[PDB]
């Protein structure tokens, strides 16, 4: 996994930021603890079209398609839309009542889960998503 | 119980139905089972003012203060000011994903658990909601 491959988007204005493989490693964990009961393979069992591909990121908004955009919605989920505020019924940190996994997220992990997301089209392909 | 406290709007046109006790007694169950969660004692966890007290009820859009709206709503999901769909994130028939409990869920048992939520401010006054 070279350095390309973990060099992402930290934010919308084009900055780029270089993960190291063990942050990465974390992302994955929160994620497959946290995330993979309604997004195994980059999916949203419940809603198709609002998946973890870069094209439906991207198309998102705002666009959630860097690590900023991607922490700023674990902190603030919003509809694809983004214009109703879903941490109520979506898991964030607001939100940690009904989601257990949410009670000890830290940023870090977020900025890791935000990476994982990210890295998993530039090595699966179409399979993500 | 008298029939009377068993006397509820079916529809938002002002019809009563009388329900049988036994009905109210399966609401309960499907509601501790599928609903208690985040609504025990006719609150909601996570969106305090998204009660399920008459005044709540009666304030959402559509009203959700009689049988059909309460059978509605089950079966689609929508958010308080009732114009974006919450099913894909909220417990109903096309959620069932997510949500085991509502795999077997019918028509009768809908009827029944509206029947309940409308019961209990009823009997617990405002301990409920
Ligand atoms: C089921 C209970 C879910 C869990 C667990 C997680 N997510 Fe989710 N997520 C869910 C839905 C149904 C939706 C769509 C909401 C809508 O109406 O738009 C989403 C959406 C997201 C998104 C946005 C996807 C996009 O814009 O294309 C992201 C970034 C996302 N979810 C991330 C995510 C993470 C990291 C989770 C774990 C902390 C997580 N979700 C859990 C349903 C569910
Ligand atoms: C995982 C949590 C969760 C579960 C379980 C749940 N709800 Fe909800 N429910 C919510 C949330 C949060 C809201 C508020 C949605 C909004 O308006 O944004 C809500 C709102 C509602 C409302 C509307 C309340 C109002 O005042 O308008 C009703 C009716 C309702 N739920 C009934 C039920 C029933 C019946 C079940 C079970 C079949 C159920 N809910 C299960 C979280 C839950």
């Amino acid at each position: 996994l070279t350095e390309e491959l973990r060099t992402f988007p930290i934010n919308a204005q084009g900055d780029t930021a270089v993960l190291s493989l063990k942050e990465i490693k974390k992302g994955q964990q929160v994620f497959n603890a946290a995330c993979a009961q309604c997004h195994a393979l980059g999916v949203t069992r419940t809603n198709p079209d609002v998946n973890l591909s870069p094209e439906a990121l991207a198309l998102a908004t705002p666009p959630r398609d860097n690590i900023a955009a991607l922490v700023d919605y674990i902190k603030n989920p919003t509809t694809y839309d983004g214009f109703v505020e879903i941490s109520e019924l979506h898991p964030s940190l607001k939100s940690s009542d009904i989601f257990p996994k949410m009670r000890n997220i830290s940023e870090d992990d977020l900025y890791n889960v935000a990476g994982y997301i990210l890295l998993q089209p530039k090595v699966r392909g179409e399979q993500w998503g």
